[PDB]
């Protein structure tokens, strides 16, 4: 199943981590490059935009 991870909204995370990331928006259905706080947020996270699409959509 893929829809699982592709359900939780992106987050910031006030942990020890500050880098660019990607997530799937259930509002539009496109991969938006957000900021990851490093610590495991919810579950909807991706290293690259492509994968995010080839994992949520394709």
């Amino acid at each position: 199943i893929q829809g699982n991870i592709c359900s939780e909204p992106k987050k910031v995370g006030r942990c020890r981590g500050s880098f660019p990331r990607f997530y799937f928006d259930s509002e539009t259905g496109k991969c938006t490059p957000f900021i990851y706080g490093g610590c495991g947020g919810n579950g909807n996270n991706f290293e690259t935009l492509h994968a995010c699409r080839a994992i949520c959509r394709a």
